[PDB]
């Protein structure tokens, strides 16, 4: 996973712009949400996220499918160094434990999860 982001924007800037963003909310993270490329589902029409820390993993699911437009039987998945994290955790604690060194914390998001299917070849 190549997040565009990152392509968008050097490190030296991502990093002040997610330094400025946790010192001006203390109470919220930055996010950054791309589709994993070969998944096949609806894009988003912003990458960057500024997230109540309190925010549930689950609410956030919530929240970009209504962006997507997904239907409730329509599968979605989060992935964060490519480990799904659970639907009970707080945006700021995953965001403690998982955000880069430009001080973003990377979602990328699918129709699929590996992790539960075995593809044969």
């Amino acid at each position: 996973m190549k997040f565009q982001y990152k392509e968008e924007h050097a490190f030296e800037k991502r990093r002040a712009e997610g330094d400025k963003i946790r010192r001006k909310y203390p109470d919220r993270v930055p996010v950054i949400v791309e589709k994993a490329p070969k998944a096949r589902i609806g894009d988003l029409d912003k990458k960057k996220y500024l997230v109540p820390s309190d925010l549930t993993v689950g609410q956030f699911y919530f929240l970009i499918r209504k962006r997507i437009h997904l239907r409730p039987e329509d599968a979605l998945f989060f992935f964060v160094n490519n480990v799904i994290p659970p639907t009970s955790a707080t945006m700021g604690s995953l965001y403690q434990e998982h955000h880069e060194e430009d001080y973003f914390l990377y979602i990328a998001y699918s129709d699929e999860n590996v992790y539960g299917m075995a593809k044969i070849n």
